[PDB]
């Protein structure tokens, strides 16, 4: 069961516009970072390929896909496309990520799945774009690779697919995609929609409809979440899934935005808790298909996914970043959202300190209701 | 030149949905607060009236207006209206504020203007909904009363109308409405679009087009803005307007969100600086039409607008809140976004301490470029 990483430096050419949270290097950063740390060999790396039109059509509509392609080639928003397809605004702007980048990230998810079928284990850090809908862009996402991947699997004959989303935001796009089917179970932990995007969905009451009733589970969590609360929520919810769904295969979305240093979440988690969560899922369900996800702090993202890669790769996590890695991170076009924060430790060591505390009562009550 | 306040308690029945920033009482709170402080007489209060369909059509389209009305009566989102009119989402949800409340706030702006014509001075705290476009809801706004009011004025024969927006967010809706005309000058101070809503407009380069070229001025400001920086920006930009535009009449939008205690802005201003800004405008352009605006902290909003009302009303600002006022604010359905903040002083005194400091170089450079 070989361990592979799907990616390419090319993503460095498909950044989001100047002020967009996603204009920072991410997967290409991950690759250069690991290389600087000598934590990956060319043999473990699989070059990303674009998704085929056929694969995309497994979930999205022709019209939407064609609009994305036209919008990108003309680098302009086609007539009425802005309101009909939700492209062109500050959220899902025109760029070369809208189709070329997204397609490459989606094709990479299909490759990660192909490796699973071949008996290997793969990680696609560019995937996990969980917000896009069938025919509309949403939350920075143009193409929903998890939805494409899951449909890909169903067509291959799978009837019990599990999707676990650890991203700090609710996977509204994925939830909608399989809300009415019992062949797909969606489990998501995220900041409560009461105070975080998306604000319209992600509540505990949303359990699915029709045959899918009981096959969707949302675990909304409070602000200031600590490592103990996150792992508590994860463990309890996994127990709930285990007792009602026997998955033939599962996908795990690993956005790094739930980390303390990432401003797009009110969660204050550590690297180690993030890794631990990853190992907990594997202890319960074995090996699955691993995807990336939301993450807007370059240092947090690089260190966190490096931990994930070392776990899978079976290699020891070096205590500190070597000088080559420090210069890499320092050379990035970042800038902390908050002037006085002090994140210097991130350029020193890979693993951050544990960030625990007690498990709040509301968190326990939420999991309690969930079990019902 | 009598001083009037346009409003009604009825707004208390048109709150936004449960988790929306605008679900808190606002204008109705203002009214009860002033009454508890004995700072207003029934004679100074003018009951708000709905806008007529004709007044609304001065700016918005029939289709959009009809959609708002239908959406509200059926309390549902009409087919395709969500994407075509941007209603129904978490930003501009279905409620009784979408049309009844909005119409009342817009009619109130027309009344404030009618009082101006009659030689009086009026303040409409419910107005200043500066985000709505001709045919689409935006930024919590369904109807753009400033745009309706300005068009109302043009039809009355005015050819030089000035609009000053002190709300912490850019008036994209108003800017678009008069971007191509020289009969209307729009001046706006706001958080730079680089980090704040709206993110697509509000940049310094947006100076207008066609005959309106040079008749739109945006003053984008940095995070952590202090009182000295705000007044510096205000004074300098006003000088710029004075030298190129001789207004026959002007409207001033007074959203309270730029205050320290309001989480929807990275500005850290004080009550007194807010009032001072108000008096500075009046010192430069005399009496105008005063409107409300964005404001999401009930205590901040009540105290700030009370200062405004006392200024206009010619009455002394009481040092502290009496017990009746304290209980009023305390009885509100609020809850601080941040657990540990300590805003107890807000329930004690009306005026907050000055929040000054030096004027950053970038702020000076921005005004510098603006003058060009
Ligand atoms: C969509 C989203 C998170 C998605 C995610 O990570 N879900 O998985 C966060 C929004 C609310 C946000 O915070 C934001 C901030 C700045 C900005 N500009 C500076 C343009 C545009 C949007
Ligand atoms: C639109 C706006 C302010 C406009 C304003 O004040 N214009 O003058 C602010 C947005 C970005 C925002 O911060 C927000 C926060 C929470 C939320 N829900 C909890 C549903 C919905 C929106
Ligand atoms: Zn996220
Ligand atoms: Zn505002």
């Amino acid at each position: 069961k070989k361990v592979k990483l799907i990616g390419t430096l090319d993503y460095g050419k498909y950044r989001y516009p100047k002020n967009h949270p996603l204009k920072i290097p991410r997967v290409s950063l991950l690759l250069r970072f690991k290389d600087a740390m000598n934590l990956i060999d060319e043999k473990e790396l699989i070059k990303s390929r674009p998704a085929t039109k056929e694969e995309l059509l497994l979930f999205h509509t022709e019209d939407y896909i064609n609009t994305l392609m036209e919008a990108e080639r003309s680098q302009s928003v086609p007539k009425g496309a802005r309101e009909k397809y939700n492209i062109g605004g500050y959220e899902n702007p025109v760029s070369y990520a809208m189709f070329t980048g997204s397609s490459l990230a989606t094709g990479s998810t299909v490759q990660a799945i192909e490796e699973f079928l071949k008996g290997n284990v793969a990680f696609n850090p560019a995937g996990g774009m969980h917000h896009a809908f069938k025919s509309r862009a949403n939350g920075f996402c143009y193409i929903n690779n998890p939805a494409v991947g899951i449909e890909y699997l169903r067509k291959k004959g799978f009837k019990r697919i599990l999707y676990i989303d650890l991203d700090a935001h609710h996977c509204d796009g994925v939830q909608e995609a399989f809300y009415d089917t019992d062949q797909v179970f969606v489990l998501s932990l995220h900041q409560s929609p009461e105070y975080a995007f998306p604000f319209e969905k992600g509540f505990l009451e949303e359990i699915g409809e029709g045959k899918g009733k009981g096959y969707n589970l949302n675990i909304p969590l409070p602000k200031g979440l600590n490592d103990n609360e996150f792992l508590f929520a994860l463990e309890k919810s996994l127990e709930i899934v285990k007792e009602v769904f026997e998955p033939e295969v599962y996908l795990l979305q690993l956005g790094t935005d739930p980390l303390l240093e990432d401003y797009l979440s009110k969660f204050n988690l550590s690297n180690v808790a993030f890794l631990k969560a990853f190992n907990i899922v594997r202890e319960v369900f074995g090996e699955g298909v691993y995807l990336g996800g939301g993450g807007y702090h370059p240092y947090a993202l690089a260190r966190a996914w490096t931990l994930i890669w070392c776990e899978l790769s079976g290699r020891e996590v070096p205590e500190k970043l070597n000088n080559k890695a420090k210069e890499l991170l320092k050379s990035i076009d970042f800038e902390e959202f908050d002037d006085e924060v002090d994140r210097s430790y991130m350029l020193e060591t890979l693993k951050d300190p544990w960030r625990g505390g007690e498990v709040r009562k509301e968190v326990k009550d939420t999991l309690e209701k969930a079990k019902a």
